[PDB]
């Protein structure tokens, strides 16, 4: 059982979720329900990872076995970029909720500001690989979701891998009914996110942290691309309080008053991933882990450097 952060609409969000980005069916359902059993009322989804539906077989099942109430699970998904014309973003929600087995969500995000050609083409490419933009903005997709909470289908909207800019043009829209709860951009300590966290935080929206662990099994990887469960510095602060790098890296976050949403469906480390509320990182620990940053990007995948809101050409 965990702390948790405060919306600006006075939910509470729970500190630490169970990631589920690239869990595998037949998996991913075991994931969610030892999580749940381990003490996580947080899940995180999206639309894009194609397991929605297994994930939702899990959370009802625990619902069932008394395990848990609705009420007390906070659920979260993300509406894809090539569904931002507006009768696709009801479409795109409404299967999202289906999959899940759920009458509403507690808080939809926009997955990325890049608004890519409509369909159900998710990675939409050319012959060099990059992203096939479409007409529709982040915009247009925030009016049609306005509508989903006008309803009581989603608690909440929130944003993802949005720079200060794009806050700012949301923040900044005439008519805007509901802001944004939530930013969720990746943050480990190379990629510290300070100015960001600081915007977000100055505004009343929350961060909250994916691959917090350098997100080490992406195929894209580099064997020179930095590993910070390897990283002996992080290493050092986990023998410190005998507990694991992974660990180091949650709480790391938790002390920022961020949310955190570490990704397993390992049974042993799911566990080992909400064992972090017995014990405290020093202020001199958390400022050698902030030293750390080094503006450096796990995930940076879709080639879309040229298409018109590019979240990661800005400072912060
Ligand atoms: N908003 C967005 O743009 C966006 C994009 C992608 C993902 N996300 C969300 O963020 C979540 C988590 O981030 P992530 O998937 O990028 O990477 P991550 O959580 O940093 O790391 C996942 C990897 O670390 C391993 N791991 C987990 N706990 C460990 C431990 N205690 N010791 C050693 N290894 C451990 C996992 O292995 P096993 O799984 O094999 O145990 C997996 O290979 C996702 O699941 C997804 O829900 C958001």
């Amino acid at each position: 059982m965990a702390t948790f952060v405060e919306l600006s609409t006075k939910a509470k969000m729970p500190i630490v979720g169970l990631g589920t980005w690239k869990s595998p069916l037949g998996k991913v359902k075991e994931a969610v329900k030892v999580a749940i059993d381990a003490g996580y009322r947080h899940i995180d989804c999206a639309y894009v990872y194609q397991n929605e539906h297994e994930v939702g077989e899990a959370i009802q099942e625990k619902i069932q076995e008394k395990a848990v109430k609705r009420e007390d699970l906070f659920i979260v998904s993300k509406l894809w970029p090539t569904f931002f014309e507006r009768p696709l973003v009801r479409k795109a929600f409404e299967k999202t909720l289906k999959d899940l087995k759920l009458s509403y969500l507690d808080v939809y995000l926009i997955h990325w500001p890049q608004g890519f050609k409509s369909g159900d083409d998710l990675f939409p490419k050319d012959d060099k690989g990059n992203a096939i933009g479409g007409k529709a903005t982040f915009l247009d997709a925030w009016e049609a979701m306005e509508e989903l909470v006008d309803e009581g289908l989603v608690k909440a909207l929130g944003v993802s891998n949005f720079s200060h800019f794009q806050i700012e043009k949301l923040l900044n829209k005439p008519g805007l009914k509901y802001k944004p709860v939530t930013n969720q951009v990746e943050c480990h300590p190379y990629l510290t996110q300070e100015k960001l966290i600081q915007y977000c935080h100055s505004k009343g929206i929350t961060v909250t942290a994916y691959s917090p662990l350098g997100s080490p099994d992406r195929p894209w990887a580099k064997p020179e691309d930095p590993s910070l469960l390897e990283d002996p510095k992080i290493k050092e602060i986990a023998a410190k309080h005998k507990k694991t790098a992974a660990q180091v890296l949650i709480r790391f976050h938790i002390q920022r008053n961020v949310i955190v949403i570490p990704k397993s469906v390992t049974p042993a480390r799911i566990v080992e991933n909400i064992q972090v509320f017995d014990f405290k990182l020093s202020d001199e620990e958390m400022a050698t882990i902030l030293s750390f940053n080094r503006n450096w990007r796990a995930c940076n995948v879709l080639q879309s450097s040229h298409l018109e809101d590019y979240p990661f050409n800005a400072e912060y």
